[PDB]
């Protein structure tokens, strides 16, 4: 009926006029600023210091398993070969140590005669720079991500690949630097996320009739050495995104799913835009803790000599503290985007299936094994902790409610101490509109107090105007209004 809108509406709005009064109420109580305040920065030191229980760090966490994963899926499939600068060869057999190949702890790059490229083999170069950012990754993993507020942890990489056959030049002293091909070393500074690292790289020939080669062939063996590569949040997320653009980048042939032969950017273009989301998500997740960190909530305000308290003038810090919450508000709302994107629950056909079946599981044989682990089995399951991970995520995003509460109740009074004046008129308006509402309903002559106001022109806060509600007015609203149907 038109009278049950009229008595919604009221009740609404009595409830927001009830709610804005308490916000202007708290928003001049230092004690109860400061409590907020307080709860604030807890939750802060929660999100960028906590692990297992911080929603920031199981979605950073899940961004890079599912590229990880991603790759542990389909890299056995894919295709790779040539020579240097992405050449066509005859006989270029490259093999990178520590990868998850078909039934192998290594991939075999060995696609001769067709020239390296989009719909084609991976060249060599993008192998390596694909192959560097998984080693990385595996191996920070393995070892474990620091919280959020440690930026500047740092993890020892070591990874090999040999070239073999005539004419092989991927392992050559023009390619890797090195001053001498069968014993030789090179050291340079490398630049990683803006980071300086050492990077020595060895290269030695193994003879096909050395004692403890069981190959028959000759071939270079290279091992690159990071000493020194960050292990940050933002860090291990650049190179998760190098690992999946790269992969994106080069879109190679792959030859075996709802496809089994084709281009890898287009039978899996669904996994990669959401594994790219992700990462996205997570980055602009971890952009967000450097307003958190500048706007720190530890110190009281009010004034501590006996001037009361005025939000008109003494509110300065309120614009930090708004930046602050809003910046947590944002943590927890991509945290919740990051899970959104994988988690199977949300997902159908040929999606979901790849998540569900692929993604999410390990092959390895055995507690399982630890994070960053390659076995001869490892191929086509993601062996990255993810269906865990989404469940981390879930739960601790559930869990953290305490701290969504507390946010949101921070975001609220910072918002209105920044904007006293404003939010105090409205305040005011939301009761001139409650008054109009309360004259235009039938017979209703003693609900006409619902609401009601009175001047205070000695207020030291500049709070001039004292609103109330009348709880018997109120009740008798909220009950006519339930009353109908
Ligand atoms: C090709 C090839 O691998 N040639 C290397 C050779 O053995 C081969 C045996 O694998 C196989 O059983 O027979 C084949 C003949 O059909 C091969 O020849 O072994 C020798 C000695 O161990 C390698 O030569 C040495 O290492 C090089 C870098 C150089 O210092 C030599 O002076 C040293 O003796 C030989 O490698 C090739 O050597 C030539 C010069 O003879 C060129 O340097 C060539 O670049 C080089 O091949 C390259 O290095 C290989 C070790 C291997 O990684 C290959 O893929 C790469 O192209």
């Amino acid at each position: 009926q038109d009278l049950s809108d009229r008595y919604e509406s009221l009740n609404n709005l009595l409830n927001r006029y009830s709610t804005l009064n308490t916000l202007i109420k708290l928003s001049a109580d230092p004690s109860a600023i400061n409590a907020v305040r307080e709860n604030l920065g807890a939750s802060a030191k929660n999100l960028i210091g906590d692990k297992a229980n911080s929603p920031a760090y199981q979605a950073v966490l899940l961004a890079i398993n599912a590229a990880v994963g991603f790759w542990n899926v389909v890299g056995y499939v894919t295709q790779c070969g040539g020579n240097a600068n992405g050449q066509k060869s005859i006989s270029s057999k490259t093999i990178f140590n520590n990868e998850p190949g078909y039934r192998s702890t290594s991939i075999t790059c060995s696609l001769n005669g067709h020239s390296p490229g989009y719909y084609g083999p991976m060249s060599i170069e993008n192998f390596k720079k694909l192959n560097e950012a998984y080693q990385i990754l595996q191996t920070a993993l393995k070892r474990g991500l620091p919280a959020l507020k440690e930026n500047n942890g740092k993890v020892n990489v070591t990874y090999t690949y040999t070239c073999s056959g005539d004419g092989n030049n991927n392992c050559s002293s023009q390619v890797t630097g090195v001053n001498n091909q069968k014993d030789g070393t090179k050291t340079k500074i490398q630049t990683i996320d803006g980071k300086s690292v050492t990077t020595t790289i060895s290269s030695k020939v193994v003879d096909s009739r050395a004692d403890g080669n069981t190959t028959g062939v000759s071939y270079t063996e290279i091992t690159n050495k990071l000493e020194g590569v960050p292990d940050s949040a933002q860090a291990l997320l650049a190179q998760a995104s190098t690992l999946i653009n790269t992969i994106n980048n080069a879109c190679p042939y792959f030859h075996a799913f709802s496809t089994t032969t084709g281009k890898i950017c287009g039978a899996f273009s669904e996994e990669i835009s959401a594994i790219q989301k992700m990462i996205t998500d997570a980055q602009e997740l971890v952009n967000q803790t450097s307003v958190i960190n500048e706007h720190e909530q530890t110190t009281p305000v009010g004034n501590n000599n006996g001037k009361p308290f005025n939000p008109f003038t003494d509110a300065s810090f309120a614009q930090g503290m708004l930046a602050n919450a809003s910046a947590q508000a944002k943590m927890l709302n991509l945290a919740e985007q990051v899970g959104q994107a994988i988690n199977p629950e949300r997902l159908s056909g040929t999606f979901q299936n790849f998540v569900k079946g692929f993604l999410a599981t390990c092959n390895n044989p055995s507690q399982g094994s630890a994070p960053g682990t390659v076995t001869t089995q490892t191929f086509a399951s993601g062996c990255a902790y993810v269906g865990q991970t989404i469940t981390n995520l879930k739960n601790s995003i559930a869990h953290f409610g305490t701290q969504e509460q507390q946010i949101q109740q921070a975001e609220n009074i910072a918002d209105t101490l920044v904007n006293f004046k404003s939010r105090y008129s409205e305040l005011g308006n939301t009761y001139n509109s409650i008054t109009t509402a309360l004259s235009n309903i039938p017979n209703a002559q003693s609900l006409q107090n619902a609401v009601s106001k009175k001047n205070n022109p000695y207020s030291p806060q500049g709070i001039d105007t004292n609103y109330y509600l009348n709880q018997n007015s109120y009740n008798q609203i909220q009950t006519i209004n339930q009353e109908l149907k």
